[PDB]
């Protein structure tokens, strides 16, 4: 089972979103989406409009949504990866290159068209 | 197949309109979206801020939506029903009473809260 992940704030989804995680979800079996606490969307900079729990719910009615875990720092991911058996790791193009030393652990993957 | 419709402009998208649509599912095996295209909301005297489009592609992204078909005008409903053979009309709360003259065609039921 190829796993995939990405992590992300998801606040008010525009089906720009929706356009990633299909993309993310496309490249393997399983899409894992590690959503930004409110906590940690504070420390990112950020008061999302909506709050954790009802960010996290209407990610999990999404289709290409398979499961969603709560992103409560920077530095979790190389865990994450293992914790969770991930196979590839799926970011926005602007974070190009910020998370390469991920590639040791598992596929790291950035999208194009996503703004 | 109990087959479920329910009619909305569904624009920023989120969670509450997830509620309705899931509660909507669950009373059928397939559930419809009659979405309002641009035109008739302006007809209802709303202004989205997602086209069509962009709309339809978000609700069909949704587990409990199985199908989106566009909701051109007020008098389609009885149309829609027979055409997609609808068992169940869902709407809002809001709207209790206001789509009654379906019962005679299909089950009409109005979400509480």
């Amino acid at each position: 089972m190829k796993r995939v992940i990405t992590y992300g704030t998801y606040d008010l989804l525009h089906y720009g979103h929706i356009e990633l995680l299909r993309r993310a979800r496309e490249m393997g079996d399983y899409l894992i989406v590690a959503l930004s606490t409110d906590e940690f969307n504070q420390i990112k900079h950020k008061k999302s409009y909506y709050d954790y729990e009802q960010r996290k719910m209407m990610l999990e009615s999404i289709r290409y949504v398979d499961l969603v875990i709560p992103e409560k720092g920077w530095g979790q991911k190389e865990d994450d990866v293992e914790k969770f058996d991930v196979d590839v790791f799926v970011m926005g193009h602007d974070w190009e290159g910020e998370f390469d030393f991920l590639k040791d652990k598992c596929e790291v993957i950035y999208l194009k068209r996503t703004e």
